[PDB]
């Protein structure tokens, strides 16, 4: 429109209908100039990397991008509490995104002092990768998302991508992408940008915990009409004896379904005053290999974090680890991080730090005793049932399913909704503004630009579909609740210095339903 | 239009139809003041030339000009590869040119 | 039709449309008499096999069969090159099969 | 149709309308099996060639082809005489082609004796290269065309083609063509084949000889209003003198047009009892080089064969040479060949064995005498006019203009009409008929086939447009005529052994018109 007219209003609210909840969040953003308007080839050689497992090749772009792939970007703690305490499931339906109130500033430094002024004629470029023609980086748990607290002003993360690499070198199959080779809208201070997105059909997330275990689905009062081998020797003559499988021996009863797959993780205890044989963080970790590179199995298949009563143990890399407010980047203590756990899925999923089971490994005879072997990793078998990893308030929402010939249960392993066509990447960049050029023609590209940055507001609205609970359970359910006991600060609030903090990870599985 | 409204968008893409390919390219340009707004007579004497074969007479103008008479101004390397590997011939048909987002400093 | 009239023509060509390619291939075949018009029980004993892993039981029929389950039966090397250099994917859609110009000797 | 019904009639006649003549010719052909149904790579190594100039690479196909690219295939000598004596020009308009009365035979050899019988169920395959996707070999003066005498039965020539070569080896750019990769009609004894072709617009062939010379177009009674430099020295003081160019000095008169281009050829005399300095057939020949290979300039640009009264001389390779009936293939005497001449174009074209002219090569002065140099080769200049090479009864009719970015006056240098889309190649092959295969499956391609050949009739009808003469010449014209004087045989007739012969080449340029 014009310089003196706002291009949008501040929309931040949650609307709770019967089977739907609509979340709207608005944030103020700041966008600097990245790479001084240049594309730069990057690799482990440029960053000084040495290990083969961490070698990479890619490019850093002068473009930023908007990321809102975390639940706290849309749900307040109270809204999250309502959702998890009142619904058996939820899933995103549609998306509305807006950019408005664009403000481009120029920075001039004379001597140790910088002056900031408006540049009303400068432009900011925004486009969406609706055709998914660029590498998708929103499927990784990267920082730079919209802040959970609406009053926080955030910096737009720089967009970068990786391609095929051989050490620090590239190959002929490696791809280079120029983001200026895409049509993009150019916005001055009076312009705004908006688009709508429809989520593809995804299953409802399981925001419930099973009230029954897979091995306890039988009637505890009635025998089965099936027999099991109860005795082999009479007291070395072979005397086979069979007995009815009933309530007194539930472990041997016939069952129609079995627990889901497993990929065993090393067990680590958080208890203080403990000794360790050696440094086993990398050496003792479960991993998978691709083209000679070892990658940590993290978080891996959805498995129960620990057995009943063993909350002190957690899988080495089988759980999401969040950092508390103010936590450092490198080598922080256990009390500075928040270790999530998936104990709710112990009713259907195997324990992460235990073998799946035992399998016969020979043919027993009068000369050879029957032998069994531990199954540390078990693939998918017919009749298996399992629960996917729970999602969290500060955890990811969705991920892009890789474009491959085949996949199985493409639920993101870090939690969330897997989609072939997720919300498109939204890329933003400040248009370069050259400084005064020389009065004589020079064919070289200009490298002198006016120092600029941009700021504005961003709004994203997502409609969520709800799956209401119809339980006939008589006794009250477990519910997420704040603790009344006095404390120096209110949980999920600001401190005396105005710092917002999330004191604990919040799952979604508090209500119960039968298996 | 106005100071605070963009006069055009960034269009840079290639569209491949059956018998036609449409190339669009957008660039950012900078234009200084040439000859301090003056027309100047130029010659090999003004530039110090001596040889008869390189003697010339002309004028330098304060005007600039836009030139896109090179194939890489319109075709990306991948588009060029497609064109050369899949076609026995090609020729230009029509042209569209735009100047927008003027900023004078 | 008749003895002196051909029952079909030689069709062997590839037609490249926008999103579709139609491949046609014609070959000359010869069919002898198999097993002297008999069905015969066959096994690894009849062929002299001894290993358990290669033991088998079956029948050999006096019938022949037409097989075109290889890509080079339909795509020339140039057509294959075009397909692989210009397309992200392909799949068969429909089939037409013909036998003609029968000659029994 | 059926075995016992003819699929076509014998059509061989010429119909003379006002401005059009329609020629129809029917011939009986025989088609054997070529290369035993195989494609074979051929090169100068396979044929034993050694010279770089004659090196080649290509393929020989089992297909034959029909060729009617010679005028005597359509015009009888009497029809040719009428055409050349009554018309100033002619050009082909449209084409009709027919194959019918197909007869396929099988040959069986027991012991030194062969038995031939019909194979009523066998097929012959025919198709036309209407899209010009195969190498065009009809543009070369190859043998194998339809015989001039309708009663002669001819053998179908085998189709072969050449591609890019480096010595006897091929390169990556070389192309291999499979003629079975084309849709073709399969014909039994009851079937027939036919198609129609329309000639693209071509200029009328010049079937006239100019009655004026390019240097004698002025009025012989009136002076020009232009002056020429007549004198330089007064008898070494420079005294320029100028004179009117008039009838007394026609050589110095100003002229608007000049003779056409030239490429000088060595002069060879047919007179007996003559001595030669050395063997100059190849060493003294004019030639052009392409990629390091030298090719004889033959017949080269259309130039006058000899000056007036010098009929004994002919250019070394600037004239078409036809062989008399029964003439051998290698090293025959001059009396066994018929040397064509282009003396009719001496009025506009330069003499083949003479320089185009003289050009100044220096600046004359008081110290240096004026110098001139002979122009042995002269390219196209503005104002040039020329006549193309004449066509002959036994000479070629058309040729395919090479598909190139540029060309100038694409009239075939051997004579005829140049076309981007000439009459398409008509390719024919006997369908292989395998012998008895083994009773056990073998994956190798069959190499045992029944010995077969095919025979039938071929008809081609061509409509020619005529350009009538409207001359006001008073005295009678030169006309082609037979000689009444007694001879043992009639010219253009059969001998006592039934051998048809063409005793002389017949041009088209007997009538006259002004320049």
């Amino acid at each position: 429109d014009g310089v003196g007219s706002s291009s949008g209003n501040w929309h931040c609210d949650s609307q709770w209908l019967g089977d739907r909840v609509i979340t709207t969040s608005t944030r103020t953003w700041a966008l600097p100039t990245y790479n001084n308007h240049l594309y730069k080839q990057i690799s482990n050689s440029t960053s000084g990397g040495s290990s083969n497992d961490n070698a990479y090749f890619g490019y850093s772009t002068p473009w930023g991008y908007f990321d809102f792939n975390r639940f706290h970007c849309h749900f307040s703690p109270r809204d999250w509490q309502r959702l998890i305490n009142n619904n058996w499931g939820f899933r995103p339906k549609r998306l509305n995104f807006k950019l408005f109130n664009i403000q481009v500033k120029e920075v001039t430094d004379n001597n140790g002092v910088k002056t900031i002024a408006n540049n009303l004629t400068s432009t900011v470029q925004v486009f969406t990768d609706s055709d998914y023609q660029l590498p998708y980086v929103l499927g990784s748990a990267h920082e730079g998302c919209l802040p959970p607290f609406p009053a926080d002003v955030f910096m737009i993360p720089q967009y970068g991508y990786l391609t095929l690499n051989d050490g620090s070198q590239a190959v002929g199959r490696s791809s280079f992408y120029c983001l200026e080779y895409f049509p993009s809208q150019m916005l001055r201070t009076g312009n705004n940008f908006q688009f709508s997105y429809e989520f593809e059909n995804v299953p409802f997330h399981s925001s419930y915990a099973h009230s029954q275990s897979l091995d306890r689905l039988m009637n505890p009062l009635i025998d089965q009409y099936l027999y099991y081998l109860s005795k082999t020797i009479n007291g070395n003559q072979q005397t086979l004896k069979f007995s009815v499988a009933g309530p007194s021996n539930m472990a041997v009863q016939g069952r129609n379904y079995i627990p889901g797959p497993s990929y065993r993780q090393q067990r680590v205890s958080t208890t203080v005053t403990q000794a360790a044989a050696s440094e086993f963080a990398w050496p003792g970790a479960s991993s998978w290999a691709l083209n000679g590179r070892n990658s940590l199995m993290n978080p891996g298949p959805a498995m129960a974090s620990h057995k009943e009563g063993e909350d002190r143990f957690f899988p080495l890399s089988g759980s999401l680890i969040f950092g508390k407010q103010g936590t450092g980047r490198d080598n922080v203590d256990a009390d500075k991080v928040m270790i999530t756990n998936e104990e709710e899925i112990k009713t259907t999923n195997p324990v992460a730090t235990e073998s799946y089971g035992q399998v016969a490994t020979n043919h027993q005879s009068a000369q050879a005793q029957a032998q069994t072997g531990w199954v540390q990793n078990q693939g998918i078998l017919p009749g298996m049932v399992w629960q996917d990893r729970d999602v969290y308030l500060q955890g990811p929402i969705w991920a892009k399913i890789p474009h491959t010939d085949g996949n199985f249960h493409p639920s993101p392993l870090m939690g969330g909704f897997g989609m072939k066509h997720p919300p498109p990447q939204i890329l933003i960049k400040n248009t370069p503004v050259p400084a005064d050029p020389p009065t004589a023609f020079n064919k070289d590209k200009l490298n002198s630009f006016i120092t600029q940055y941009s700021t504005g507001q961003v709004s994203v609205e997502i409609e969520w579909e709800l799956q209401k609970e119809n339980s006939k359970r008589w006794n009250p359910e477990i519910q997420y609740t704040s603790n009344y006991y006095k404390s120096n600060n209110v949980e999920f609030a600001v401190n005396t210095e105005g710092v917002y903090s999330e004191p604990r990870p919040i799952g979604t599985r508090y209500l119960t339903r039968n298996l």
